């Protein structure tokens, strides 16, 4: 699988961006930047603004003053943009599960990595150190198996060395978690803000429907006070629905560039590109602190074989603790395959494409299919409206 | 993240099994046992029954013989039934989308561990032999250096006994592709059935208020014979809605166990578990041989080196062919790294478990979905029917 730009996301990116102040500005994604939040605030103002021009066109035809049809029309249109929001925010919020799900999965990797890294270091300094120096004296009346010792003291802090080399993912566990749990909180209050307008909006269509099966001239009131007031709302989620949709085609363009210069400090370039293309061909940067890691535990338990092998005939006063330096080694050799299995490109690039995926694929369609809801509903409504001074003629 | 059984799974556990002569078969999920398939058609006969006792309701209300007030409640009923088919028809899909993209990377992530074991050990036989062959002429005036050639060749042959050691993938590939096509082929031709038979209910309703609309007799006979055959066919879908939801909910209790004996032949069961339960510390099956692999690479190459420092100096007749077995070292070195990373637990356990949520969670409460728009298509278009004697009355 890779990732390439779809035909929405590079159509998007293509509207103009000019501020406040109508000027042209970089179009590059880049929160942060005054210029890119004002760009961003214009595209809000341009639906505002058609609200002022949509609200002036519907006043001015109440005031310059088949109709069933035109009703059985409007009714029909606000049950299709009802359903056609439906499909928007579910799709919606699949996407931002995508993305929660993938932000998880790379949380947990990165927290794996650095517990096994944490725990290999610890283990090999305390428990080695302090085996080592219990054994020290059963071993001290004989010199040789006792240079053996300073031998391995003297690799271990190699891989000691070696695996410190290792990036700490520390602050980017934070990252990913604080940033899981803001757009938990942003994906929660918006799609029950959606699920609302949905509701009253089809509370709103059955009050119509009422009004002229009743023919209650004080429900007329009620039905186009709040028809006006969901207006109102459905113009003002079209201009969040464009703004968010924009920005997040902004993003997709260039997900590979934002990434790389936002994770520039905490994060080197190599790994940072290592994850985010996973070349197959090989030139991993974590291939030789691996192949030294791995080198060194294969020789040290040599060494211990060969104590165990004949020291122990000789020096078998104290040699359980071989036996728990052969079951730390056993150990921390299942934690090197641990490692290298984790520290792959594979499983944080498949992370990083559902990630794409459920904000790219998903997450910009369902926003589009929501600003076609808000505009059909806002036809529809502004239809309603327009037909109402021939309808309360009864 | 691990599995557990949802409630609407286990529930669904409890749904009786007694086949056609009303025995008391096994629950367990066989689709192989023709006892249990017939159980399956049981459920089919249930609500093809129902149909036959709802057809006769309909049927004498027609015979025994506020009106605009139970159409327009028929009508939103509709309505609602074939927005909640939407939404079950899209989860049921999305469902079987998520288990075509398990079953697609689990297949890339075998086809990955054989390619690489069999370009590895290719390479380590062929090459191996070949550069050896064509550089012993050169050391045959020492034997030293030759029997450095011959421990290297007895090396390789040990690195290609414990390659040989591992799983091959090639049926489990052919299963996987041909599930994934056969999933395919179902899921397409099963959501282009349903989105028809949406779209077909939709019209329905819109000739339903067009006759009452236009007082057109002729049409009264067109809109009762669809009707009719929608209303069967939606007994029909809601029969076949139950029966896979049981099937189902059948697979999801026991998976691990439907999965351990449906792979009992073309794979151990030992690496069976490992995959399906990727237990942290229990020790990975592959571990030992990877260190065999690792350890045979490792001292290869120290040997390559040692050759390199001593014969180059004094022979330097050819100093490619060596150059080129450290190409080949280092190369098998990252193929060893990556094979480590792939035959982890991790990557395929992710699957799994993503191919479970994609059936248990998604796929069942889509088909519950789906199910109760059978059901509540076929209530309301049974009381648009039997409203129809007072309906024609003009
Ligand atoms: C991201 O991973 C970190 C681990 O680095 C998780 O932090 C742990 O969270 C559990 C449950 O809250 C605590 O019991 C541990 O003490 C935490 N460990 C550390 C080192 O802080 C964190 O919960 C994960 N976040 C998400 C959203 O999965
Ligand atoms: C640590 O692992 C090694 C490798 O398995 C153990 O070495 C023994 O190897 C022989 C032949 O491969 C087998 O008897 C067993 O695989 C191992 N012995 C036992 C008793 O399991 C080594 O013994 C392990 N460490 C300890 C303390 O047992
Ligand atoms: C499952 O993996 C196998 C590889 O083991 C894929 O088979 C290859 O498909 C490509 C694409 O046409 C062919 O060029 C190769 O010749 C195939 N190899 C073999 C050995 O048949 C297969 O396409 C994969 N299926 C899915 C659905 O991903
Ligand atoms: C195969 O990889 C090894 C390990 O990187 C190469 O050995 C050299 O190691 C020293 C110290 O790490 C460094 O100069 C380079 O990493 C390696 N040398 C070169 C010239 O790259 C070894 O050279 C590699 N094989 C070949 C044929 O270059
Ligand atoms: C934004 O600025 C960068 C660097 O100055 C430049 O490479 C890029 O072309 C600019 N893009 C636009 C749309 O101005
Ligand atoms: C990241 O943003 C900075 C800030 O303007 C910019 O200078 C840099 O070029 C960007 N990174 C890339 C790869 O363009
Ligand atoms: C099915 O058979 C197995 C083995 O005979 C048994 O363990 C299991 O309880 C049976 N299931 C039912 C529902 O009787
Ligand atoms: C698989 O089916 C056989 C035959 O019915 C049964 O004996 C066995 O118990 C099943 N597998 C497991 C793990 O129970």
């Amino acid at each position: 699988v890779d990732y390439i730009a779809p035909w929405w996301v590079v159509w998007l990116h293509s509207v103009p961006h000019v501020g406040l102040r109508l000027q042209p500005v970089n179009s590059t994604f880049s929160p942060g930047d005054e210029s890119y939040q004002e760009s961003l605030l214009f595209l809000g103002l341009v639906a505002a603004v058609c609200l002022g021009l949509n609200l002036i066109f519907l006043v001015a035809y109440l005031v310059c003053a088949c109709i069933t049809w035109t009703a059985v029309v409007a009714g029909l249109i606000c049950c299709a943009a009802v359903g056609v929001g439906f499909y928007g925010n579910s799709e919606t919020n699949d996407g931002a599960y995508q993305l929660m799900y993938s932000l998880d999965d790379a949380n947990h990797t990165f927290s794996g990595i650095d517990a096994l890294v944490s725990g290999t270091t610890q283990k090999m300094k305390v428990d080695l150190e302090q085996h080592l120096a219990r054994l020290s004296e059963i071993f001290a009346a004989r010199g040789d198996y006792l240079q053996t010792l300073k031998f391995i003291q003297q690799m271990a802090g190699s891989v000691v060395v070696q695996l410190s080399g290792l990036p700490v993912w520390r602050e980017v566990t934070m990252e990913l978690t604080k940033l899981s749990d803001q757009t938990g909180y942003v994906e929660y209050y918006r799609w029950l803000s959606y699920l609302l307008l949905f509701i009253l909006d089809l509370v709103i269509c059955l009050i119509a429907c009422l009004g002229l099966a009743k023919r209650s001239k004080c429900l007329l009131a009620s039905m186009l006070c709040c028809g006006a007031l969901s207006l109102l709302l459905s113009w003002a989620s079209l201009a969040a629905d464009g703004s968010a949709a924009v920005a997040t085609s902004d993003f997709c363009v260039a997900p590979d560039t934002f990434i790389l210069n936002v994770t520039e400090g905490q994060i080197s370039t190599e790994v940072t590109r290592y994850y985010l293309y996973c070349s197959q061909s090989g030139s991993s940067p974590f291939q030789q602190t691996l192949t030294t890691f791995q080198r060194a535990l294969t020789t040290m338990q040599i060494q211990v074989a060969g104590l165990l092998q004949f020291a122990v005939p000789l020096f078998s006063t104290a040699e359980e603790d071989l036996l728990a330096i052969q079951l730390l080694l056993n150990s921390s050799e299942s934690s090197l395959h641990q490692l290298t299995a984790m520290v792959d490109c594979r499983g944080l690039h498949k992370d990083y494409l559902d990630a794409l995926a459920g904000i790219c694929y998903d997450g910009l369609q369902g926003l589009l299919y929501l600003g076609l809801f808000s505009f059909l509903a806002a036809l529809a409504f502004s239809t309603m409206i327009c037909a109402g001074p021939r309808a309360w003629k009864h």
